[PDB]
DNA sequence: CATTAGA
DNA sequence: TCTAATG
């Protein structure tokens, strides 16, 4: 956690590189597992050999470990950090909609900069066009102060269309958090669950609403169960217009809400820990349900959940407020 | 690890 | 269809 830090850190650096710049999933996979193990290792790695003893720890990585242990650096590291082609990839990749594939392709063509980006908007798909379009706004955190206003808003329409709709803004936001990256709205309806063959309009209705009043400005992706968009707080009695924010709303089978809700709310560690627990308590949890465990090794049978509580109860735990769902 | 675009 | 990108 700190005794192994650099090693791991250099390692992930390395790893991450092969993966995006090059296309060496393998090596990329090497660094990672090695990075994973040294990470665990209960003592100060004093040399490559020492390290080497490890699982997934090769001779190549031992080597890098020594140079790094000896000199507070790595050449390949330095060489990479410098590398413009590499540097460029790392960067394009910031635009919502650009990934390693497209990033490398763009370089090869020569778009290494944001401007290049613009000159070449034709060479960009709608997602990417907006990614670039709200680039600034997109990299900006969301003050809870604004979250609250947004929330207030969605909840109002959600309701206005059909009073049946159940909406929850999950995420850190929910967990009390001061700021947030984007707003995640968990959505379900009673007339929709596991079986009842969809109802696409179910999502479509609210999107249309939201857009109706201008909270939604754009559509990244809109499918029958997941809408990826862009919203914005009405820029008041001008002077201060609001940044364009990422927004996601997913339709859900009422029968699997709180599981989902439980989950999306996290934290990533809370979940695990919670998950790790249900297992002892003779269970299994996952993004949609919770099933009793049968000693045959495994077992099915989705228990019925009416709220975050049921789930707790089941695994017989202390209801932990979203606030303390930290770990 | 599942959902959407797109080509 | 497969393959990318997002979460
Ligand atoms: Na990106
Ligand atoms: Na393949």
């Amino acid at each position: 956690e700190t005794l192994n830090g650099g090693i791991t850190d250099m390692l992930t650096e390395l790893a991450n590189f092969e993966k995006n710049v090059s296309q060496a999933i393998h090596k990329y996979n090497a660094y990672r597992k090695a990075a994973s193990v040294i990470a665990k290792y209960p003592h100060k790695i004093k040399s490559g050999a020492e390290a080497k003893k490890l699982p997934g720890v090769g001779t190549k990585i031992a080597e890098k470990i020594d140079e790094f242990l000896a000199t507070g650096k790595l050449r390949k590291l330095e060489k990479i950090r410098q590398d413009d082609t590499s540097s460029s990839i790392n960067f394009l990749t910031r635009v919502s909609g650009i990934g390693p594939s497209a990033a490398r392709k763009f370089v090869d063509e020569g778009i290494k900069t944001l401007e290049d980006l613009r000159k070449n908007e034709d060479k960009l798909n709608h997602h990417q066009r907006i990614g670039l379009k709200y680039f600034g706004d997109f990299e900006k955190r969301i003050p809870r102060e604004e979250m609250l206003q947004m929330q207030d808003i969605v909840l109002n329409e959600v309701k206005k269309v059909d009073s049946e709709y159940i909406a929850t803004v999950c995420g850190s936001f929910r967990r009390g958090a001061e700021s947030s990256g984007d707003m995640d709205v968990l959505l379900t309806h009673p007339s929709f669950t596991s079986e009842s063959t969809k109802q696409p309009k179910l999502l479509h209705q609210v999107v249309e609403q939201l857009q109706k009043v201008h909270f939604i400005t754009d559509t990244l992706s809109k499918g029958e169960t997941k809408f990826m968009g862009v919203c914005q707080l009405p820029s008041k009695n001008d002077e201060k217009e609001y940044p364009h924010r990422r927004i996601d709303i997913r339709l859900i089978p009422k029968d699997q809400y709180y599981c989902g809700v439980l989950y999306f709310t996290g934290s990533d560690i809370f979940n695990k820990n919670m998950r790790a627990h249900a297992l002892e308590k003779g269970f299994t949890i996952n993004e949609y349900t919770i099933r009793p465990l049968g000693v045959t090794g495994v077992a099915g049978e989705p228990l019925p959940v009416d709220s975050e509580k049921d789930i707790f109860d089941y695994i017989q735990w202390k209801y932990r407020e979203p606030k303390d769902r930290s770990e």
